[PDB]
């Protein structure tokens, strides 16, 4: 239905922001590429950097893979997922979204203020092969944090990843078709 339509553009778009190197997969060389650049550009040391890696790896692994899950993902291997994760339980899906950017926009948190500055949210998306910087600024101004969006800001990407309603002023999905 309808309700599924407009999920799954999302659905889409987020996965156009996943795949980093627009092979049409999800694999490893996107975890290899986010991860390196995302320690490289916060001026990581390499133990740090390292644990910032293994943090990344098991985000990707636990929330985008699923453990006994296929080496690559498509886009429509990726949408009948979580389309059929919606169907059978919608409550279960939403919290699991919620747990999934819980755990990003932590290490997206680096100086663990428990809030995201414009500088931690522009290199995300550097990392994730993103440069559309007037983008993602503008983006960050609708929140009207200026100085620091507290990190339950992981409601605004379970809106965008679990909400049925096309009606909603979704701030991500307004950006998402901007930046990428
Ligand atoms: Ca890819
Ligand atoms: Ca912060």
């Amino acid at each position: 239905g309808s309700h599924m339509d407009y999920l799954t553009g999302k659905w889409k778009l987020w996965y156009k922001m996943l795949d980093v190197n627009h092979d049409g997969k999800i694999s490893i060389e996107d975890v290899e590429e986010s991860r390196n650049k995302f320690t490289n550009l916060h001026e990581l040391l390499e133990e740090k950097a390292k644990g910032v890696k293994v943090d990344m790896e098991n985000w990707w692994t636990e929330y985008i893979f699923g453990q006994n899950g296929p080496k690559e993902i498509s886009e429509a291997d990726f949408v009948k997922r979580l389309q059929t994760a919606y169907e059978t339980d919608k409550a279960a899906f939403v919290k699991k979204m919620e747990n999934c950017f819980n755990t990003i926009f932590d290490v997206i948190d680096t100086n663990k203020d428990r809030q995201i500055e414009l500088d931690e949210f522009v290199l995300v998306f550097k990392a994730f092969g993103h440069e559309n910087e007037p983008a993602v600024t503008k983006f960050f101004g609708l929140y009207n944090a200026p100085a620091g969006i507290p990190i339950k800001d992981i409601v605004a990407y379970v809106k965008f990843t679990t909400s049925d309603n096309s009606n909603d002023t979704d701030y991500v999905n307004q950006s998402l078709k901007l930046v990428l």
